[PDB]
């Protein structure tokens, strides 16, 4: 059922790598080297995702070769997702998905691992894994391995709900969305490409974990809002509609209220942490700011979510002056309510 989006608030300016053209060329040459498509139409559609531009907006100061290297991860994700999820009228069974997805998790860990059956573009996963991780620090590689596995595990949870034809509760969605969207993996690739790495103390600290989870969650709620029109589940709109027994359109103001409250908490934790932040935590926070803006700027020009080739699936609803839910109270969802304990 059709919805009308509300305008988005973002207090951070647009940013883009000034060598985007070179980044895009490196990525298109890689897409053609590994033939990440079955036909010319698929090739055009994959290029039209503009995965290079999304990373270039998240990494405006990074070396273009390294932005291209991490962009391969997202192009591979799009090319593989356009295959595994387009697997017939019947929904993918979790029992069929799990044995394949653990093989891809293994290749991300150790690309020398090979199997008796491999899906198309597995050679490309080996190549991008080496390209991204070979120049990285040991600590960055450990983070790449753990965050890749968490994403693949998250995907399996989405498959479970799709098989059952069921919608998760809002509390369960708010716990798992950060995993199903692989935003920890995103953050790991920002560190590798931009050349930053959190101390174990910072990475483990509950305030930084709350910063990472709140950012991860609201970023992927924006993803859900931009994707809904094209999708028309486990979309925030469908989850809230079921939770509150209301229409998808009635769910919209609730979705933006949650977005405002989680984004608001992120900004509070950002304000708490920046003064004492070392160069690595400062670099991560910069990457988080650039990612928030990047998702909105790229989201409404990419063919991935909002745009046809033709009238877009989702027109840009505009920019909001302030977030109109300023309630500082913790969200009543005990999977994530602990974030608010970390406000100084």
């Amino acid at each position: 059922s059709a919805i009308e989006l509300l305008p988005f608030h973002c207090p951070f300016a647009a940013a883009v790598n000034p060598r985007l053209a070179e980044i895009e060329k490196l990525c298109v040459d890689w897409i053609d080297e590994f033939r990440l498509y079955q036909d010319d139409a698929q090739r055009e559609r994959l290029i039209a995702t503009k995965a290079a531009e999304l990373y270039a907006r998240a990494l405006p100061n990074a070396a273009p070769e390294r932005v291209a290297d991490v962009a391969k991860w997202l192009y591979w994700g799009f090319a593989t997702d356009d295959m595994v999820y387009d697997n017939g009228p019947v929904s993918v069974r979790a029992a069929d998905f799990l044995p394949l997805i653990v093989q891809l998790a293994r290749i991300a860990d150790e690309p020398r691992s090979r199997f008796g059956f491999e899906i198309p573009y597995t050679d490309a996963l080996r190549d991008l894994t080496v390209a991204i991780t070979a120049p990285a620090t040991p600590g960055q590689r450990i983070e790449w391995r753990s965050t890749a596995r968490a994403w693949f595990f998250g995907m399996s949870w989405d498959v479970a709900y799709a098989e059952r034809g069921e919608i998760p509760s809002l509390n369960d969605y708010l716990m798992m969305r950060m995993h199903t969207g692989g935003l920890a993996s995103w953050a790991a690739t920002l560190g590798i490409a931009d050349g930053f790495e959190l101390s174990a103390r910072d990475a483990d600290s509950p305030a930084v974990r709350a910063l990472l989870e709140s950012w991860s969650t609201f970023a992927l709620i924006i993803n859900d809002l931009m994707s809904y029109a094209k999708e028309i589940s486990s979309n925030i709109i469908t989850v809230i509609a079921r939770e509150l027994s209301c229409s998808p359109q009635e769910a919209v103001p609730h979705a933006y209220s949650i977005l405002d409250r989680i984004s608001g908490l992120f900004l509070r934790l950002r304000a708490d942490l920046l003064p004492g932040a070392d160069q690595n935590l400062r670099a991560l926070i910069a990457g988080m700011e650039h990612t928030w803006r990047a998702i909105l700027d790229w989201g409404f020009t990419s063919a991935r979510y909002t745009r046809r080739d033709s009238e877009p699936y989702q027109v840009f609803p505009g920019w909001a002056e302030q977030p109109h839910d300023t309630s500082p109270d913790p969200l009543p969802y005990p999977a994530i309510a602990w974030w608010w304990e970390q406000v100084a």
